[PDB]
C-alpha cells in the first residue's frame, strides 16, 4: 500500500481545512449581504420619513398664508365700505339743501354713477386679488411638487449606486476567496505527490 | 320750490333703499368668497394627508417586502449549505478506502473540482438574487412617484376648475347686482320727475 500514513493525515487535514474556511466564507458572506439590505431598507423608511415631514411642513405653512389672505380679504372690504358709508351719507346731505328739481335730479344722477364707478371698481378688484391668492398657492404647491421629483430622482441615484457598491464588493471578495481556495487545495497536492 | 315734498320723501326712500341693497350684497358677496377659500384650504389639507396615508402604506408595504426577502435569502443559503455538507462527508468518505496513491490524488482532484463548481453557481445565484430583489424594490418605489406625479396633476387640474367656476360664478352674481342696481335708480329717477 503506497499512501504514507502521514501524507495521507496531511491531505486530511487539508481537505477539513479548506472545508471549514469555505463554510465560514459563505457565513460571512450572507452576514455581509444581509446587513446591507436591513441598511437599505432602514434608509428607505427614512426617507419616506422625511418626505412626510416635508408635506406636513408645506402644509402647515399653506395653513397661515390662508389664514393670513383671509384677514387680508377682510381688510380690504372694510376700506371699501368704510368709502361705500361716507360716499351714501354724503349724498343724501348734499340733496338736502338742493330745492330746484331740476337741480335735484342733477345731484342724484351724479350720486348714481359715482356709486356704479367704485362697485366697478371694488369688484374688479376682488377679482383679481382673490386670482392672485389662487395662483400663488397654486405655484407653491407646484413648486413642492417639483422639488419632490428631483429629490425622488436624487434618493434613486444614491440606492442604486450604494447597491452597485454593493454588489462590486461582493464580487471582488468571492473573487479572492475562490483564488485563495484553489492556491490551498494546489499547495496540498504538490505536498501529497511528493511524500515518500 | 319746485319739490314736490311727498316726491322728496320717495327719492330720498330709494336712495337709503339701494344704499341698504348695496351693502348687503358687499357682504353676502365676501362670505360667498371666504366660504370657497376656506373650503378650498381644507380640501388642500385633506389631500396632503391622503398623500402621507400613501407613503406611510407603501413604507409598511416595502417593511414586509424586505423582510420576506431576507428570510428567503437565508433559506437560500441554508438549501446551499445543507448540500456543501453534504459534498464535504461524501468527498472524505470516499478517499477512506482508497489505498493507491495516484487514485487518491485522483479523487483529490474530482472533489477540488467540484467544489469550485458548486461555489461557482452559488455566488452567481446570490448575485442575481440580489439584483432582482434590489431592482424589485426600486421598481416598486418609482412606479409610487410616478403615480404621484399623476395625482398631483389630478389635484391641481380639480383645484383650478374649482376656482374657475367659483370666479365665474362670482362674476355673474356681480353683473347681476349691477343691473338690478341701475334699473331700479333709474325707475326711481322716472318717478321723481313725473311727479307734479
Amino acid at each position: 500500500m503506497n499512501i504514507d500514513p502521514a501524507a495521507r493525515a496531511a491531505a486530511a487535514a487539508a481537505a477539513s481545512k479548506a472545508a471549514v474556511t469555505a463554510a465560514d466564507a459563505a457565513a460571512a458572506a450572507a452576514t455581509i449581504a444581509a446587513s446591507a439590505a436591513s441598511v437599505a431598507a432602514a434608509t428607505a423608511a427614512d426617507d419616506a420619513a422625511a418626505s412626510i415631514a416635508t408635506i406636513n411642513a408645506a402644509s402647515a405653512a399653506a395653513k397661515s398664508i390662508a389664514a393670513a389672505a383671509a384677514m387680508a380679504a377682510k381688510d380690504t372690504a372694510a376700506a371699501a365700505a368704510s368709502a361705500a358709508a361716507a360716499a351714501v351719507a354724503s349724498a343724501a346731505k348734499a340733496l338736502e339743501t338742493i330745492n330746484v328739481k331740476a337741480a335735484y335730479a342733477a345731484a342724484t344722477t351724479a350720486n348714481t354713477a359715482a356709486a356704479a364707478a367704485a362697485a366697478t371698481a371694488t369688484t374688479a378688484a376682488a377679482a383679481a386679488a382673490a386670482k392672485a391668492t389662487i395662483d400663488n398657492a397654486a405655484a407653491a404647491k407646484a413648486a413642492a411638487v417639483a422639488t419632490a421629483v428631483s429629490d425622488a430622482a436624487a434618493t434613486a441615484a444614491t440606492a442604486a449606486a450604494v447597491a452597485a457598491a454593493t454588489l462590486e464588493a461582493a464580487a471582488a471578495k468571492a473573487a479572492a476567496t475562490a483564488v485563495s481556495a484553489a492556491a490551498a487545495a494546489a499547495a496540498a497536492a504538490i505536498a501529497f505527490a511528493a511524500a515518500p
